[PDB]
């Protein structure tokens, strides 16, 4: 039967499926490859976010921040036995595991008491345009155990870590394995400039044993591509100031094992480095190869993502795709938004589509980032006159903390014609929390004057966004100079 | 000496006015204050109450006090150290706060020194005549004249002063002013008042008290923090009690006597007794009109005691104005600052401006803190016929792991249900003050509840919860509460 079958019980899949059984009394199947977090498939019921993404990572960052809190407390008069201090990775992971497994179970409970909503363990594939094969493994020639007849098929299998084709890649891990290392690595190399590499660099930096060293490498000049440039250079500096070695214009060429089990990394430049863990975080790719999409001619974009329209529909009439598989904005709240939007269009004539512009996102680096809308060099290309407001203060408390390097950065980008805010980019503690309501402002087509005529809350870092009245420089036609001529 | 503007009180509102008039419109400005830096004998100084004995030093001290929690909470995330080696040094906190405040003092001098048309005068300002501010050596009219400043315009900006009740033994009590300079942290302390100052200091003393210590907060009425949201009022009461602070509602001191060792024997009106080492009165703050000689020129006061002003900060006497705490409206730094800016724009610029006093975001730095903007349920139910109340409250995952399960987060949105416009937002928990800032911008844009829940969330954050409340938890219709329509 089944009005809807969902392949992938993640952020997008679970929302679409719940908004259908409960909202419209439809019959829904959901397929995922595990009931609980962990090896060998890592992602499981709940999604990447719940099992090996946003949720456990936040807890681990929050754990890592305590290295700073402990150090910084001395400036405020706190003393304790310094050389009795121990960062217990194993207690942290155990505490993370129980937190995730609690959510695993709650969804398990959700399924086992909601009619029109049933869950099927195993690997979903596309047999025909109205049937989904639930096999036992990813092997297409493994035992079948269900064949779900479907009116509507939703593809929500998420994304998967990218690995470059070098010798020794088997000895490298991804973020997935990072969540389940039995020991915190003494020497670790995270590969890539993206947010995952940066966040884990901070986590490992906090929990590493004595004699330790995190190194982060990037093949190009400046990490965190696609983020505001001043923020990119500052985060680089502040990570450096907290002991992380940032190693740009380098890329691993091979990886051999040493006689102790550690990794001997050789870079393209000929430079070498011995580490205990090599974590590849060079990209996330859409997870399509186990779905047998060739069997029904489901089309892909030039980059291996499932092509869809503004209503999440493929070339195949009653097959849909949401979340990370579409290779767009890889964010849990967007995948959730797409899932809820997909349903009420199809199962309730409430035609909603998701807005992908001006979406607030964070990066829980130490220090963290918050961002919404366009960066300045992008805004310059589809607007005639762009204004950039910039304020970079060392917060109140870090004069005392001993963490003088912790500069807060606040940047607003406008179409200077009418002063509409196109972008807002924040660096420093609080940024992720500050930016959320900035999302709401941008959605209300807020102008710069709406910010600086708003009365500040003092003392806050957020305050700064209401204290910038005059541009620092402009972009006209795409050119950067200080004064408007 | 002849000037365009003479400002009495070099504080939040005063300085902003003087700086703006001098730097934006090239006017000749004199600013008067009794000290160039913080502390005894006059506490407030160049920079204002906020810089010297207010928002700035109290935040640093709250931040200091938060490390008690962080150190305890770190164990949940695998941090190990000798807990019996932990102790807080109060003199180091005070010393560090002193440096930070001093640098702002030092910075404000040098602003005067380098900006022409903007001069500082040390001493006590007063109205001799409608165009003459007299500066004397002391607050006493009999003291020697130092200057007689001719003025086209006079701005009164002397702030407020701690109200001290007229009970016997009041001499043995202190105010916030002296609390900032205590040589030792009080083992036992009574903070008298239900307002934000008392609460914040109770948290500070709670963290820094020595072994066997006890903070007690008393308040003559039933529930602390009048004017704030009732759930938050009741929660922060629980969370303070949960962290070891004894709350003493419906109680009020009647007298104080000295014990043999120098401690304080408080007797309440109810007859109950309590021994403490410090009694800090924070029962209110009253406009500082004592020493300004307002009767000489006939400046009128409100029946409440503040300087009466129209919406453009004008007194009854032409060319004499007043802003900030002396007007006895919203005793907040940014409001005074906005009032000063609006005043200088109007008088010396060619466009009238006035401070909007509604929908002003504000904070309380309890642990955890409050962030709030707009109306509370009860006030909204008098103004509007139909009122919705969206609510969300839970102990966040982080704190279930931390061990501080008492730390229940609270988000609330008050709406006029007729059109859905947000009238009030209220928050309790980590990052609340940072979150609420951009919420101030939203409300200025007359945002509706739909604009929040249709905005895409940032995950994982506390703020996210503001964009996830789609149906009212209850309603207020025609003034009456009900769980339904
Ligand atoms: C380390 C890390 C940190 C992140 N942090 C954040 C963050 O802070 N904020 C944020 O917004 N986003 C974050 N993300 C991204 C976020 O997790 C994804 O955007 C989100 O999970 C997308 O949801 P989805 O439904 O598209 O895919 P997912 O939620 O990943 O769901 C895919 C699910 O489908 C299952 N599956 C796959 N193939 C099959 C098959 N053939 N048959 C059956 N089941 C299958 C998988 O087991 C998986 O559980 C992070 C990602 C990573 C890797
Ligand atoms: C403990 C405490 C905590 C606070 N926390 C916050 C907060 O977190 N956020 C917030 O927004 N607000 C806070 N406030 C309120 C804030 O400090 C005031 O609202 C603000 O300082 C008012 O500024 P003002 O310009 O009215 O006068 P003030 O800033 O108070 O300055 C007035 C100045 O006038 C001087 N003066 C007085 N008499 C004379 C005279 N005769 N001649 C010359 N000079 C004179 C004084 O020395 C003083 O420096 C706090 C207040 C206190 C007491
Ligand atoms: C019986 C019902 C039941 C429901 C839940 C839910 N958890 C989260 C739920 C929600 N979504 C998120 C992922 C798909 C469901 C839907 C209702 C509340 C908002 C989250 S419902 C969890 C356990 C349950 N047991
Ligand atoms: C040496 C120090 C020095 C400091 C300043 C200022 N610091 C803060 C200033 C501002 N205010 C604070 C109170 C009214 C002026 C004015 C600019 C906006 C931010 C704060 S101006 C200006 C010139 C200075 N020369
Ligand atoms: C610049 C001046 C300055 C002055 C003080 C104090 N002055 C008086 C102080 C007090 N002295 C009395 C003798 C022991 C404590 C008296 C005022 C109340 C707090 C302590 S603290 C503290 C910090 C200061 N920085």
């Amino acid at each position: 039967a089944f009005d809807l079958v969902v392949i992938g019980a993640g952020s997008g899949g679970l929302e679409a499926g719940w908004n259908a059984a409960t909202l419209y009394g439809k019959r829904v199947a959901v397929v995922d490859v595990q009931t609980s977090h962990g090896p060998p498939f890592y992602a499981a019921l709940g999604g990447t976010c719940v099992n090996v993404g946003c949720v456990p990572k936040k807890l681990m960052v929050t754990g890592a921040q305590y290295m700073d809190h402990l150090r910084e407390s001395a400036g405020f008069g706190w003393e304790f036995d310094g050389s009795s201090v121990k960062a217990n990775w194993k207690k942290l992971i155990a505490a993370k595991n129980e937190a995730v497994l609690d959510i695993n179970k709650s969804y398990e409970g959700m399924f086992n008491d909601t009619e029109g909503l049933d869950f099927f363990l195993g690997w979903g594939s596309l047999e025909s345009k109205n049937v989904v094969v639930v096999r036992e493994t990813a092997d297409p020639k493994s035992a079948v155990k269900e064949r779900l007849q479907a009116d509507h098929i939703l593809l929500a299998t998420g994304s998967w870590p990218q690995m470059p084709a070098i010798p020794g890649i088997e000895h490298c891990i991804s973020s997935n394995e990072a969540f389940y290392l039995p020991e915190p690595p003494r020497r670790v190399l995270t590969v890539g400039g993206g947010f995952i590499s940066v966040e884990f660099a901070g986590i490992f930096n906090a929990y590493k044993p004595p004699g330790g060293k995190v190194t982060l490498c990037y093949r190009n000049n400046l990490i965190l591509r696609g983020f505001d440039e001043t923020i990119r250079e500052e985060v680089t500096k502040q990570l450096t100031a907290n002991g992380i070695e940032i190693m740009t214009n380098e890329n691993p060429a091979k990886v051999s094992l040493n006689t102790d089990g550690s990794k001997h990394v050789t870079f393209e430049s000929g430079k070498t480095l011995d580490v205990d863990v090599v974590m590849m975080a060079i990209g996330r790719i859409p997870r399509t190869n186990d779905l047998q999409l060739g069997n029904v001619g489901v089309k892909l974009t030039p980059k291996g993502g499932v092509q869809v329209d503004e209503f999440s529909r493929t070339n195949v009439p009653n097959i849909y795709a949401i979340g990370d598989i579409t290779d767009r904005l890889m964010l849990t709240p967007v995948a959730i938004n797409e899932g809820a939007a997909l349903v009420d269009t199809v199962f309730g004539n409430k035609p909603r589509k998701t807005d992908h512009t001006r979406v607030a996102s964070a990066v829980f680096s130490i220090p963290p980032i918050g961002t919404c809308g366009l960066i300045e060099e992008v805004a310059a290309k589809e607007f005639e006159k762009v204004a950039v407001y910039m304020s970079s203060f060392t917060p109140l408390m870090h004069n005392i903390s001993g963490s003088k390097y912790k500069k807060f950065v606040a940047k607003i980008v406008t179409n200077h014609s009418d002063g509409t805010v196109l972008g807002v980019h924040l660096l420093g503690d609080g940024a992720p929390e500050i930016i959320q309501a900035v999302g709401v402002c941008l959605r209300l087509n807020a102008k710069i004057s709406d910010f600086y005529n708003t009365i500040g809350v003092h003392p806050t870092s957020a305050e700064e966004l209401c204290s910038m009245r005059t541009p620092s420089y402009y972009y006209v036609k795409g050119e950067k100079m200080e004064k408007l001529p």
